[PDB]
């Protein structure tokens, strides 16, 4: 028997699905959710013994320990510990397409572990194994007895050890195996891994016991007024003399509380449930849940004889909320919701698929940090202690059944085959059964990347009716089939329309009205931030505030899945698709996250938190309106701090309490400002702080902030003349400059500016030239690839049109010297196999004050491919320490994605203007620079830059960023101007029109001076 | 055309069918049904069954078939005849005018069934006119109601043909049998015979 | 494996269900509606045998047939030939209500049919077996080797026995069991056979 190889077993022996259990035999332990006697952590050191197929495991293993095998940590994932090696796969299986069979060589691994059983739990009772994790599928033997199996790797399997085990030591043999025909409906786009990788426990429960419960909270109109009903089962000795007791406290407080024996109302012709009772509680004024006021409270499960002894006690956090949608809105307690989403996959650099309560907290400080409010369980159900987190700190929750068959031709192939039905149901039912009291979890999802198959629409159907305060949605076939009740999609624009067939996106505002449309629509993915991305992130936020029914979305994604892996020295570093020999792999793929795997946030996290404010500011004058988007609080931990400064020099600031009602506005009267003379542009900057501390954020952290232009006073001074004049001396080769202290030198051959002299320091290590390109970021890039080329990607348009190799041809060098200055002139042309590409004019005027004038006017071609950038690069000799710019910052910001940039000064160490994405790209470009200063030189203009310790041709020519490496020097590319970077998805051009080179003629302007 | 799922011994009557671990056991029973007989003409109507309450299972299967095959309506009587599970009320042994108000399915009056507050939908007895022995009493109330009323569209007779089998005296003369002629125990006797035609097709 | 107490289990080895089949191999016919001799009916005389419980069914019958079986015809329901009782029960379960178990003793029918195909179906081609109605449940094996199992008395279960054909006399060995998880799906009003 082959189950693994048969979708029609999914398990032998399993016991039914529940909510979490503890079988507390003290109701005051359940209230305050302490620890149970009754429910034990196998968790630890287990023995392992990895196998390269189910047929070559010996019979002896069964009943004894293999001398052979390792002792290692559980719960893990097997190719963590290096026994064989994950392998990185998009869409295409990892396994040869051949339902339902998987292959032969099949990595097995036998764990076993030798625990102790207290006799006390044999004497009485039920005693039941957990196995919250367990991937692909596994067969489970205890004191050398089989004991039953499961499939499904993200939901517990649960199996009835009571007439196996025995007093003291026993031994539980469990055989895992990677591949099975659960395999076909797990193609999520992560690391393939396997092995017992969540938490294993032993559970106590009475003969006679709670076996199911379920609550539901019904409001009134006006929310002042709720109904809890709990509907609980029992199994085991069904007698009147039992009785169920819920009681719902907040904190130390009892609110209501019900009692009545077992017995439902009649139902049909043959009766009721004998072994089912409903308590109703009638709770006033509630405290209602929401991610912005986590507000809970706890009912406690008694099941107990009449006369009262506490058989045992089940309980949970409840959240009195309602979901509904109405009139094609998505409400929560009756409010119109916005989700500031982001899809989560399970995932530790150095664990895997293996979730820890530390990483897991880390992650949801740094979301709500960052103004995130809700998340998605992409692509399966999580570890439990998942809900338990969100429900508690507040997080909005799609719980998300593990059904991904992407892989298959066409998509939908097995999911409307009715002989998956059964394999597929358990995946949705189960998550149900599981999770269905978590107010956390708001909607279900169907799984992802199935297609729309006749089964989805059957499993839509149950889910709405055994549970009806949630809405099902489903991404598939479409992202508006008839089994999602919100209009879905993944990565559809916010006014580009792309028409696939059968499966077009839709720009989301014309989506919403479709003919016959009416639903809310939040996309399930968007913005997909892999690598240097983000860009139009903001287009999607207006559009989302400005119609009703876009309700926001989840970013994909939030960690990138980079794994660790040590070098020669033992060094760590981050490894992608194919580091581990994995073939095929799909190379970086894998790392689309706002933050690095070890939650350093990448650039974009910044973006993402200041488009998903919570406060909306307008400025009339010096009145500032600041306007709240929270639904039910109002802003009892906030201040307003505001402050104005003159291009960088703070002028004056203060302090204002902010008390804005939800959905409310405040208008705030700045004080009499600062009114100077002096040349430059006024500022004023609002940062909203909160001053206390609370669970997820320290006292003063800021949580939104916005910059207006104030007045402006152009400069219209005359400098000082100077006391002096530069002198030019011509060589055939060379037109040479001198001032002072101060030496340039253009070369006549090639017409750049080859060596600059400050005393008598030679300053640059490569002549200052033209450049039209960028180090590719994986956007520009797509799923282009040497043996595969999309010709369609910028990258490779570039390169087809001769970007990257387009050589200078000078067209003219000339040297004038003038009353005060010296003027070089040059032109070059770039061209490529007979083709002019772009045309680069230019003077360079040097004054007596040893300022160098640089005035460029470029032409591009306009049937060449929109270039990546228009500016300037050079190596420069120095190294130092700091850059201090006037402009955007402090971190990396692009044209399309720079919204969250204040325009200030900044300074940070050079390592600072450098972002290390595991697949090296262009980084680190500061726009809307005013003013760059390095070391002696100073750059003035109106510029975009990024400086660093390695170029362009480094970057792009280097696939990791571990092995990159310092060059002499440092690297400075000033830019006129720079493309987009896009990000609305990573496979197709995202760059919007608007951020495209297009123009046809440019021009910029730079001074080059010291101090 | 109907399902073969019947679990009318169970208490309550939906144990199996609201239970998620029989979805698929049932799922078969319908998806393989409509495999099988989706493309004859003569079948107008699916069913889920009979007599086995009203589960989620019921709500899932007959999306199933709305999807698969929107060309027939889906029936189904269970848990009341008028369930969320049925594109036609669908009664058993509902009387023209006079109420049955059972607890939780209740069986009205099959005029005033059609009428209450928001319902739509036409209505067919699965069956009706019990024709056990001596019987059929009141089938001109039925017709005369059906021709009436827009709404009511008919029902079928329960039933067809006498389940009563041959059995051989000591003379090797047969006579017919019912419920614990054959040893056959508990046994509920001559309820297996309902029909308008004896076993051996002669009319009743 | 008792895969008849699991609800889980409701089929090993059958192929797909779908609308009725005759593989023509001549246009014409198939539009007249003629038989097919793609399409051969094995109906008539079986060999069979009664047991208490498939525990009591031995090995031996898997490769040979059984002396003290009888010649009968098939199809057939095995109360009518007087094997054991048909009992009539309206609503009660004929069983104890202990989802998804059945009784230790129940009535084994083991049926076997030696026959013979045409040389053309072991040379190529796909060869399968429909069993239009078998109630309630049954184990198949053909030369002796298991081939499937199957669940719902109502609808037919076909299964590949391509594999398993031989040249010369082939031999099906079917065991059918009374009762199966698949009875609590089946308690309508009528003889339970
Ligand atoms: O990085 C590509 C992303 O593509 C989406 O289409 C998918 O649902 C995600 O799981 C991820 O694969
Ligand atoms: O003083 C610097 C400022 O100059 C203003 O003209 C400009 O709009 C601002 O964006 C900033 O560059
Ligand atoms: O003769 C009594 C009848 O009762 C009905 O309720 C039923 O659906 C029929 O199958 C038959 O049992
Ligand atoms: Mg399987
Ligand atoms: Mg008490
Ligand atoms: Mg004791
Ligand atoms: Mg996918
Ligand atoms: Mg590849
Ligand atoms: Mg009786
Ligand atoms: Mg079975
Ligand atoms: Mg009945
Ligand atoms: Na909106
Ligand atoms: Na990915
Ligand atoms: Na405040
Ligand atoms: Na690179
Ligand atoms: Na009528
Ligand atoms: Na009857």
């Amino acid at each position: 028997r082959r189950d693994w190889e048969n979708p029609g077993v999914t398990q032998l022996n399993r016991l039914a699905a529940h909510p979490p259990f503890a079988s507390w035999r003290n109701s005051e332990e359940a209230r305050t959710d302490r620890p149970s006697q009754q429910l034990r952590s196998l968790n630890g050191e287990w023995r392992f013994a990895w196998f390269p197929a189910p047929e070559a495991v010996p019979e002896s293993w069964l009943e004894c320990d293999l001398p052979e095998a390792d002792t290692v940590v559980v719960p893990s994932n097997w190719q963590m510990h290096g026994y064989d090696a994950p392998i990185y796969t998009n869409v295409t299986y990892p396994i040869t397409v051949n339902p339902p069979f998987v292959p032969t060589e099949n990595p097995t691994g036998c764990y076993s572990l030798t625990f102790n059983v207290d006799e006390s739990w044999l004497q009485e009772g039920q005693t039941r194994i957990i196995f919250d994790g367990v991937n692909s599928a596994f067969h489970l033997w205890c004191n050398g007895r089989w004991v039953g199996y499961g499939q499904d790797s993200r939901l517990p399997s649960e199996f009835d050890l009571s007439a196996f085990l025995r007093a003291g030591e026993n031994r539980l043999a469990v055989m895992v195996l990677r591949w099975s025909d659960g395999s076909y409906l797990e193609d999520q786009d992560m690391w393939r891994m396997s092995g017992i990788f969540r938490d294993v426990s032993l559970l106590h429960k009475p003969t006679t016991q709670i076996s199911d419960f379920h609550v539901a909270t019904r409001f009134n109109d006006d929310f002042s007024r709720a109904v809890l009903e709990a509907e609980v089962q029992m199994c085991g000795e069904l007698r009147d003399y039992l009785r169920v007791t819920v009681s719902l406290w907040q904190g130390e407080t009892q609110v209501a509380s019900g009692t009545a024996p077992f017995g439902g109302e009649i139902i049909d012709e043959r009766g009721g449930y004998a072994d089912r009772v409903t308590l109703r509680l009638n709770v006033e004024n509630p405290k209602l849940w929401s991610a912005e006021i986590p507000n809970l409270y706890r009912a406690v499960v008694e099941l107990h004889t009449a006369d009262g002894t506490l058989i045992e006690a089940e309980a949970c956090d409840v959240g009195f909320r309602e979901v509904r949608i109405e009139n094609g809105l998505l409400l929560l307690n009756g409010k119109p919701l916005l989700i500031r989403g982001v899809n989560r996959h399970e995932h530790h650099p150095l664990h895997g698929q293996v979730m820890d309560e530390q990483t897991m907290v880390q992650d949801i400080l740094l979301m709500k940090q960052n103004n995130f409010n809700a998340v998605r369980c992409s692509h399966y159900p999580n570890h439990p202690l998942w809900y338990t987190l969100c429900d508690r700190y507040g997080l909005y929750v799609v719980d998300e059944a593990n059904i991904e068959t992407h892989g298959m031709v066409p998509m939908n192939r097995l999911t409307d085959d009715p002989r998956w039905l059964p394999a597929m149901s358990e995946r949705v039912t189960r998550m149900v059964q599981r999770d269905r009291n978590h107010p956390s979890v708001i909607i279900w999802s169907l799984g992802n990347e199935s297609g729309h198959g006749a089964n989805h629409d059957a499993l839509y159907r149950w889910i709405k009716s055994v549970d009806p305060s949630r809405p099902v949605q489903y991404e598939g076939g479409g992202a508006d089939t008839t089994a999602t009740d919100i209009i879905c999609p993944m990565y559809a624009r916010v006014d580009e329309d792309q028409p696939f067939p059968a499966v077009p996106k839709w720009s989301i505002k014309k989506w919403l009205s479709l003919p016959g449309e009416t639903r809310p629509l939040i996309l399930c993915e968007y913005a997909h931030a892999m690598g240097n991305s983000l860009g139009g992130f903001a287009k999607y936020w207006q559009a989302f505030r400005q119609y009703p029914r876009l309700q926001g979305g989840f970013v994909w994604d939030w960690v990138d899945q980079s794994l660790i892996k040590y070098d020669e020295n033992g060094n760590p570093w981050s490894a992608y698709g194919g580091d581990f020999g994995d073939t095929p792999n799909d190379r970086q793929f894998c790392m689309n996250g706002l933050v690095f795997a070890d939650r350093t946030p990448h650039p974009a996290l910044t973006e993402a938190k200041h488009q998903q404010q919570f406060f909306q500011f307008r400025l009339s004058g010096q009145t500032i309106e600041v306007t709240s988007e929270y639904l039910f609080r109002h802003s009892d931990n906030e201040l307003l701090h505001w402050m104005v400064a003159l291009d960088g020099k703070p002028l004056a600031s203060g302090e204002v309490p902010l008390d804005v009602a939800p959905q409310g506005k405040q208008l705030i009267e700045l004080p009499e400002l600062p009114q100077p003379e002096s040349a430059g542009q006024l500022w004023l900057t609002v940062r909203v702080v909160q001053p206390n501390a609370t669970a997820w954020s320290e006292a003063g952290h800021i949580s939104a902030w916005q910059q207006w232009r104030l007045a402006e006073n152009l400069s219209v001074t005359l400098p000082a003349a100077s006391h002096a004049i530069p002198h030019l001396t011509t060589s055939e080769m060379d037109f040479c400059i001198e001032l002072g202290n101060k030496r340039w030198q253009f070369n006549r051959q090639s017409g750049f500016l080859s060596q600059m002299w400050i005393g008598d320091k030679k300053q640059l290590l490569t002549p200052l030239r033209d450049q039209f390109t960028r180090a590719p970021l994986d956007n520009d890039i797509g799923v282009s690839e040497a043996t595969r080329i999309d010709p369609n990607a910028w990258v490779e348009r570039w390169k087809a049109a001769g970007h990257y190799q387009a050589e200078a041809a000078l067209l003219q060098c000339t040297a004038d010297t003038l009353a005060d200055a010296v003027l070089i002139t040059t032109a070059h042309a770039w061209q490529h196999q007979g083709k002019t590409l772009f045309i680069s004019r230019k003077t360079y005027r040097i004054d007596g004050s040893g300022q160098m004038a640089i005035t460029v006017d470029v032409e591009v071609a306009s049937d060449t491919p929109h270039p990546a950038r228009i500016g300037l690069n050079c190596q420069l000799a120095q190294v130092a320490e700091r850059v201090n710019w006037l402009g955007l910052g402090p971190q990396e910001n692009y044209p399309d994605r720079l919204t969250a940039a204040c325009f200030d000064r900044w300074d940070l160490p050079l390592s600072d203007m450098y972002t290390p994405y595991v697949f090296p790209s262009e980084n680190g470009l500061r726009c809307g620079t005013r003013e760059l200063n390095y070391g002696p030189h100073q750059w003035r203009g109106d510029f975009q830059f990024n400086i660093s310790r390695y170029s362009q041709q480094q970057l792009m020519e280097t696939s990791h960023r571990h092995l990159l490496h310092a060059e002499e020097g440092t690297w400075l590319n000033i830019d006129g101007f720079h493309m987009g970077i896009g990000g609305d998805d990573s496979w197709s051009p995202s760059v919007s029109a608007e951020f495209q080179l297009s123009a046809g003629r440019y021009h910029y302007q730079l001074v080059w001076c010291q101090k």
